[PDB]
């Protein structure tokens, strides 16, 4: 029972932005400031020179034209429900590598009962300007670990520069220990993150190093 996976799900992802922003605050000297989801912002910090945190939840239908352009990759027209985090952080310093990560889920309605279907998406990955092999192995050794707390297969099957974890249509097990996967994920998030900002942030760079890197990465 508990409450509806679309309930807990969005609760989870809000609590995960308050949890990782304030992490994320906690190594920088500026803070994040606030359809149409809620974004959190970071610019110009002595860390991280720009950021987001997003939480977005959409509910309507979607049109036959729609649920056409759009079956290549899940397993008139339908009413849905869908939530999700999104993040980008893009530290200062080219030691210190980019990180994106996303987590949502997706649910069809219309006589509800329960379904018609719903699935989890998702993962989280570093691109790094400098590379360090060693951070990512930190980063995928806890994700890793997050994942091998629900099954070993799930790892190898989910991996993959650095790369990270992704995946998506995924709707396999009891919603609710994917909801709990989910958590674990994100809990993965903040400890090889911060790690890895914390040893790099400070390594000393040149502004031509910088540059270069941001020719070479884009924008």
């Amino acid at each position: 029972r508990n409450l509806p996976i679309r309930q807990q799900m969005e609760a989870l992802i809000r609590r995960k932005q308050a949890e990782i922003t304030q992490g994320l605050e906690s190594i920088d000297t500026v803070k994040f400031h606030a359809g149409g989801g809620t974004s959190m912002v970071i610019q110009d910090g002595t860390t991280f020179e720009k950021g987001g945190v997003n939480v977005s939840v959409v509910y309507g239908q979607l049109s036959p034209a729609a649920v056409s352009a759009m079956k290549a990759d899940h397993k008139d027209g339908v009413k849905f429900f869908a939530c999700g985090l999104s993040m980008v952080i893009h530290p200062v310093n080219p030691h210190a590598p980019t990180t994106h990560l996303n987590y949502r889920y997706f649910e069809t309605w219309n006589q509800d009962g329960t379904p018609q279907t719903w699935w989890f998406g998702g993962g989280a990955d570093l691109t790094p300007s400098y590379l360090y092999e060693e951070d990512g192995q930190l980063f995928h050794q806890l994700h890793k670990d997050a994942l091998d707390k629900h099954d070993t297969a799930l790892y190898p099957r989910f991996k993959k520069g650095i790369g990270g974890i992704f995946f998506d249509d995924y709707d396999e097990r009891d919603p609710q220990e994917i909801l709990k996967m989910v958590e674990d994920c994100f809990d993965a998030f903040l400890p090889s993150y911060l790690t890895i900002v914390k040893r790099r942030k400070d390594m000393p760079y040149t502004k031509e190093e910088q540059q270069w890197q941001a020719i070479r990465r884009g924008r």
